[PDB]
């Protein structure tokens, strides 16, 4: 009355675990992991074992029964090679790093300030202002050359419009990064993260009973990075904690100033969750901005499209920068475009708490569940010429088709940050520049435990 098959009657990946690890052990890494899923999707089927209980889907029909199953505590595998630098320091854990009933009690109280729509009314004119400087200061450089235009890679300046606005709205402090060249204190973070992100490809598929003394010199690396990173985090916390001591503004000046003053959260668990905003702010959402640019130079079509759309609310965006999350569906479908064929985040992960069926096939309880996004947001039957960067298709209004966030009480907690960073940049670069290139062979993605493009193009910013 439905059919349930055996779970061992599974298409089982070809791969043997053993020999993966010391591919990685030689390789350094995993860069082409989501073109060896996407093939092998292909070859078994929408669902596939993968000992690497670990199953591998792609559908929407998968994530809608996940979540389905998500109990009041969701829970994703533990990140070993985090969590190890959280307790060799004595450190607490955030949202991102956590399960059970101690998530659930961090997440209830982040959401507030973070996530929720009044907040983002708070933050939004915050990021807007970055994004106008951004587009002020790119304006300037392209006028002062003959044909009003300036060519370049624009992959630094992008992710120093990131760690600008991410902490303008976390910590409401302005750092000299948009318009002026950076600072060694955001070229050593960026750095950090690049050695966080590599290292943690390194270590996360074998356990620690091996990968201590088969790869101890990784281990030294990517503590180094965190310590790196703490170090920045650290210091911004230790900023804005002084500053509210000696007095309780009464205007919003950010997120964790909220986070403090409401101090649901203790002062360890604030730090916890302000170092996972000020990591995970940077790269995750970049990527997406430089792939949505070049698409766009890729598409002018749809690049005019989206400029008069710009155009036409830039007075009522100008009046009150809250109403760009509304007049500009457009561009928020064209984000929408860009996240699914370059997802960051490559997979969503649940550990199932409950036996469920999937592709009708048992899948026990304790079974690791990973949803391959690269390959979801690939699948002709769901998206009709998927080779194609069609903004549009969104428009219409398919509830899980679009899940690049996650899905759950478990859905990106910074995820309304980063639509607000992505849109208003790209609103303001619209109405003021034209994008063009010449590069229009598609961009190889890489693996370093998020999805990111192993090459910047060449992209001209034309002026009108
Ligand atoms: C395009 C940008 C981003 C994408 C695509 C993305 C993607 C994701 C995904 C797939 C998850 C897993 C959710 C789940 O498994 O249910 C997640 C969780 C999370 N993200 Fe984002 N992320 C982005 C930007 C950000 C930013 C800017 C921040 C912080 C400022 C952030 C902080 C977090 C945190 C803390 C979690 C853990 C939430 C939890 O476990 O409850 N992310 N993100
Ligand atoms: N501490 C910390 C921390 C937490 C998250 C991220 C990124 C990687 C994947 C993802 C999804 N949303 C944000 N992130 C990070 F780089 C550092």
């Amino acid at each position: 009355p439905r059919t349930v098959l055996p779970f061992e009657a599974m298409p089982q990946h070809p791969g043997n675990r053993w020999l993966r690890l010391l591919q990685i052990w030689r390789e350094q890494g995993y860069e082409h992991l989501h073109l060896e899923m996407h093939q092998t999707f292909q070859e078994l089927g929408p669902i596939f074992r993968y000992n690497l209980r670990m199953v591998c889907v792609m559908l929407p029909e998968d994530v809608e029964k996940l979540q389905q199953v998500d109990s009041l505590h969701p829970c994703r595998m533990i990140l070993e090679p985090w969590v190890a630098y959280r307790q060799h320091r004595g450190h607490k854990c955030g949202v991102f790093l956590l399960n059970g009933p101690e998530w659930r009690f961090n997440r209830l109280r982040l959401n507030p300030d973070v996530l929720s729509p009044k907040a983002v009314q708070r933050f939004l004119p915050m990021v807007d202002a970055v994004a106008r400087d951004f587009s002020q200061a790119l304006k300037k450089k392209v006028l002062q050359n003959a044909r009003g235009s300036l060519t370049l890679d624009v992959q630094p300046s992008i992710f120093h419009y990131t760690i600008e606005a991410s902490n303008l709205a976390l910590f409401g402090e302005r750092l000299g990064l948009v318009g002026h060249s950076p600072s060694s204190a955001s070229l050593n973070f960026l750095h950090a993260l690049e050695v966080m992100f590599k290292s943690t490809v390194q270590l996360m598929f074998m356990p620690r009973s091996l990968s201590r003394w088969i790869s101890p010199k990784v281990w030294k690396e990517h503590f180094e990075a965190w310590d790196c990173i703490f170090q920045y985090g650290d210091n911004c916390i230790q900023k804005i904690y002084q500053e509210l001591a000696f007095n309780r503004p009464q205007h919003y000046t950010g997120i964790v100033a909220e986070l403090l003053l409401k101090a649901e959260l203790s002062l360890e668990a604030i730090k916890a969750n302000s170092m996972e905003l000020t990591a995970g702010s940077v790269d995750t959402t970049a990527f997406p901005l430089l792939m949505t640019l070049f698409e766009l130079a890729r598409n002018p079509d749809v690049q005019q499209i989206l400029r008069q759309e710009s155009l036409a609310a830039a007075a009522s965006i100008s009046e009150h920068p809250q109403k760009a999350t509304t007049e500009l569906p457009l561009l928020r479908a064209a984000l929408k475009e860009t996240l699914r064929l370059y997802p960051v985040g490559l997979f969503l992960e649940r550990v199932v708490s409950s036996d469920l069926v999937l592709q009708n096939y048992h899948i026990p309880a304790g079974t690791l569940v990973q949803v391959f996004l690269y390959s979801l947001g690939r699948n002709a039957a769901l998206f009709p010429r998927p080779e194609r960067y069609n903004p549009q298709r969104w428009l219409d209004i398919r509830n899980f088709h679009h899940v690049p966030f996650g899905f759950g009480m478990r859905q990106c907690l910074g995820r309304r940050l980063a639509e607000a960073e992505m849109l208003l940049l790209l609103h303001h670069v619209l109405k003021h520049f034209l994008v063009e290139t010449l590069t229009q062979e598609d961009i190889k993605m890489v693996y370093s435990f998020i999805l990111r493009p192993g090459t910047s193009p060449l992209l001209t910013f034309r002026a009108i």
